[PDB]
């Protein structure tokens, strides 16, 4: 409903990245004990609905050391705090290692304003139709020089980075997160495409830009999954 | 307390981080086992209340790989080496990783005299009346050059960094240990807000000045946690 | 197989480099349940061997922490990701620790074009006949300085790293993956050699040229194995 | 062992050993435990003819350490089997090791070409004090610091010494050197009761030209209260 | 045996060092079965006797979280993989953690023929009869500034390296391994020593020349230990 797109689009709300491994001793378990405690995880989920948004990406095969990622939005962090501890409380969380977790806050944006006009326009775009697209999840930390540039500065520059990603704007979904403070990173970046060589280029034409210079950590880790129902996920474990 | 309030505000009190992570075969162990187990902490902390102060805080959900921290103060660290000392060996103790563990003792100010009167009249305000504020740490080491530095540009610098957080004041308690000697870092820096966006906007706003530039570590971990009643913590681990 | 070839040598390829580490607990069980924990491996690659290739590598003696190494390619990464899953939840794959995980695409190349003819015709060898040969995968971040060059300049850069590997074109054979996005590092080069120590004399050539101060990351790990038949490895794992 | 002589004459082996306890040791009977204690006291007390073996209470002031020993020997081999018999011993077995340093004493190389005064005021070390507060601070220094001639690093240390001056009353110090024996090049080893003392020392260390030399600072610094072994043991058959 | 002394001095033979670090779960075997668990590594060694060269050294309580390191000496490193393949799997093995494993190749010198004729006769000089000699391991790594510098310039700062190490020749036993493209680092450096305060001051008079400020990477680890009989190092874990 527009409560979920209301959490996805509006600033002010905090999204959360969480990332788990099953420990081996997981399958040491009878096998419909685990069928049991999957259970709990989808009823958990189904509770904090409406307070939170939580959705799921299998991470499993596609990123090291990780099976399983929510990204979980809220309008206050305590909020989410409780969901993952009651998460990591249930049978299935307690056989999990936390690979990652990273917060961040939705804001309007600082730049945009001072851009072109027509560049503003083509930012409307933002993303497709996408079921089940592959998602990206980067951290990203700015060097002291970045937040010496005054305003007029880092303005020009991240026209620059808009420019650049301009070809991009309807195979790949984004949104950005301001994280300085929560956590060790500025920024988390997230994004969605069912194209991971358009992803890929995208990349690469934002290497070439000046902005891209000031980022002193990039990634550590790069989070690749493909976005899924939470069901689909947990069933792989009671199998 | 006066005597708590003492401990909180005088200098020369010893302020102690310590983290603490849960094993994931504590979960393993039956749940009547687990409800005795957190009984024993309570009465620990309050046979201590005579010489130090424990307050604690849920990490649980909010920082990698944290569930509990506690800040500690105490006139003598061999006090505090004993507490969390005969914590670890409590049944529950007995179960917690260490995820961390912060010494720094309180000063009172070295540039604070040399600040314009209207600046140091501001400063008096120290946060808000907040009840189970956010809590963040954050661990910071200058490089060399700061120390190369002669007081008068120290001060002037500092002066600067108190000029960007003005506006923060209200929001946002702070208190400042010099850690130098006791471990890696020089200074735990500690906040308490209800509004976590003025935070980050609060770090933002700090990031642009000089002194900024002056951190070769910063964070490594940033702690994030909702400080609580330890039996709400406690009360998690019983389930 | 020509599709097989097809796999190996065509652009628009995903290459993905999967690790693990066998568990101290594998060779409690007996011979016969991992003879049938082999076969059940085998199963599923057989199973997948109409969508993805998939070859394999004893990195067991050879690469610290590693035993075994899986070169997937695939048309679609979901497909990786789905045959990685189902071998992880394979008796042999639960009783493995997921180690490395690295992903990239194939490109038709940028640079050679620029070359000169003579060079280009060199650059038809690649590798020779060769049974079970070593094999060496090494992930490559290049810093900023390299994407702030213009096309012109990386170009007379690569003529000068290709300058360099001339003498290493039949006893070396090589395979490079594009990697920017998809995980931590930009490329992911591979290759194959009876012959380490010109393995190690190439790289040593490579030190030299002005291309290689622009890693920013190198290796990290630098993985080395044997390539062989699955069947091979596995039943070195059964017995 | 002469005491006095291996914690003071020059060509002496000096080794920081830290350790952890497994948690699965507190699930051991408690008689178990009182047993494995006395294992490890009489083995101390089997080796004290050979090498001085100090201990460190770390649990509770160094992030994940509960024990140091430091450990004075003719020769490493002595030491090596000394640390190899404990880490046999029943409570041994469960410990996982937090660190292992080395160094040798050796005779001053800057102190000759001091002034008087401060010679003479070198002469003092720390302090009368049962149980102190103890730090150990490893040390790497830069590639600059080797590059400069003798003259120039007399100098620089000449200044680290002047700002040490005030503390040499509350502060015990002594110097290892590691380099080649582990991945730093100095392990230092300090005694107070006072550490505001000990910050203010390094505070005002860190203002001098030679801490700018320092490739590699700490990593861990370690914070531990000097005890009797048998008290410190006592806290693990609980 | 002049195939040992071969395996030692030849060019083009591969060294591997091979740390372990013995699990605590191993001491809770019963005396017993480690006592036959010792006798199979003593056979499986006795075993390869004919194509490679393995030799025990014990690091418990030199080196910090290692108990036990091989240098193995093979004309082909499919040969070390097989041993230490064989040798993890023993029961013994499956007990040890791996801390370490490089390798390199012997190759003959590239500098020395450029020295005075005086040094090169210097050079003939490796060591002493000693029984039982310390060992130490330190991996290096150099800089890319190293690598751009000409042969005619490296050969100056390696004969004043060779300058700074000649009071050292008869008391420190030297051996050199190229390890570039085997694993992360560029050479292995080997000694053997009867009095460690020798080679402490060797590093430290060589610390002082201008080579060794292009080490980018200098131990990590830095492996002490005592050369000994297999047999014995074995004999402690089986009390
Ligand atoms: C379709 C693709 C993209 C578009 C349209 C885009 C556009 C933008 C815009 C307009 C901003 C400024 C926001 C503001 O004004 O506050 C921004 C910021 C940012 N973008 Fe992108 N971007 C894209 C892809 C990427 C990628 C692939 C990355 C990195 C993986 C990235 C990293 C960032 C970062 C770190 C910032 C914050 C910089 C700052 O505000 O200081 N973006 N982006
Ligand atoms: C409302 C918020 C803040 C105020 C009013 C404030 C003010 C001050 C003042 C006045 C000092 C000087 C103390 C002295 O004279 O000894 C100081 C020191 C310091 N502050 Fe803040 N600060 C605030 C927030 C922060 C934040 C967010 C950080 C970093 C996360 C921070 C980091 C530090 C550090 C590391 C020092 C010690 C620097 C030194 O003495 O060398 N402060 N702060
Ligand atoms: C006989 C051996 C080798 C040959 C003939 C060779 C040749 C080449 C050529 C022609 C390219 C440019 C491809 C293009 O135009 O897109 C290239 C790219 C590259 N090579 Fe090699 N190479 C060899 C060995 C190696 C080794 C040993 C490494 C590193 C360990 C390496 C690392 C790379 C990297 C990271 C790139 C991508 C650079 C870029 O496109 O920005 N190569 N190589
Ligand atoms: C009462 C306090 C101190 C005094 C009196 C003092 C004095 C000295 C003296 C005289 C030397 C030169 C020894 C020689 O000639 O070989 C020295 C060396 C050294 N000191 Fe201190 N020091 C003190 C505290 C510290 C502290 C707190 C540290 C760091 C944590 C430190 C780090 C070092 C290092 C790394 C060296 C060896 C430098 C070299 O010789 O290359 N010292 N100290
Ligand atoms: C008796 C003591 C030593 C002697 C006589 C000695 C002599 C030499 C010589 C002659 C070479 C050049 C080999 C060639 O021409 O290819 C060399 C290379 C090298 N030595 Fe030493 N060395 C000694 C001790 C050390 C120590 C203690 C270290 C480091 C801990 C070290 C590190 C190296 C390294 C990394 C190289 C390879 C440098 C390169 O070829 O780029 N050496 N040494
Ligand atoms: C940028 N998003
Ligand atoms: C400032 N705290
Ligand atoms: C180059 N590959
Ligand atoms: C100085 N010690
Ligand atoms: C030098 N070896």
């Amino acid at each position: 409903m527009a409560d979920r797109e209301k959490l996805l689009t509006e600033s002010g709300v905090y999204g959360t990245f969480a990332t788990f491994q099953m420990d081996h001793d997981w399958w040491d378990l009878p096998g419909e004990s685990r069928v049991i405690s999957v259970a709990e995880v989808k009823g958990l989920v189904e509770q904090w609905s409406g307070k939170i948004l939580v959705e799921s990406y299998l991470l499993r095969g596609l990123s090291d050391h990780a099976d399983l990622m929510f990204r979980v939005h809220a309008r206050t962090l305590s909020d989410t705090q409780q969901f993952l501890s009651a998460f990591m409380g249930t049978r299935l969380g307690r056989h999990l290692t936390s690979g990652g977790l990273l917060h961040g806050v939705s804001k309007k944006p600082t730049y945009v304003a001072g851009f072109p006009e027509s560049m503003k326009t083509e930012l409307q775009v933002n993303g497709e139709s996408g079921s089940r697209p592959y998602a990206i999840v980067i951290p990203i930390k700015k060097d002291a020089e970045w937040w010496a540039l005054d305003q007029e500065a880092r303005t020009a520059l991240m026209q620059e980075h808009t420019q650049a990603a301009l070809p991009y704007l309807k195979t790949v979904k984004r949104k950005l997160y301001h994280s300085t403070g929560l956590d060790d990173v500025d920024f988390i970046t997230y994004f969605e495409t069912e194209r991971l060589e358009d992803f890929h280029n995208l990349v690469r034409a934002l290497q070439q830009v000046k902005e891209f210079r000031h980022n002193r950590r990039f990634g550590h880790p790069t989070l690749l999954g493909t976005m899924s129902p939470l069901d689909e996920i947990l069933e792989k474990f009671a199998q």
